């Protein structure tokens, strides 16, 4: 029920699970991975 790589991540809409490895990526707009 969440976003996943490489989707369009928003501040407001934090859909990316950040409980799994799914972190709005700072540096780009897209989603990315958490080492």
């Amino acid at each position: 029920e969440c976003l996943e790589i490489f989707k369009a991540c928003n501040p407001s809409n934090d859909q990316c699970c950040k409980s799994s490895k799914l972190v709005c990526s700072r540096k780009t707009r897209w989603c990315a991975y958490q080492i």
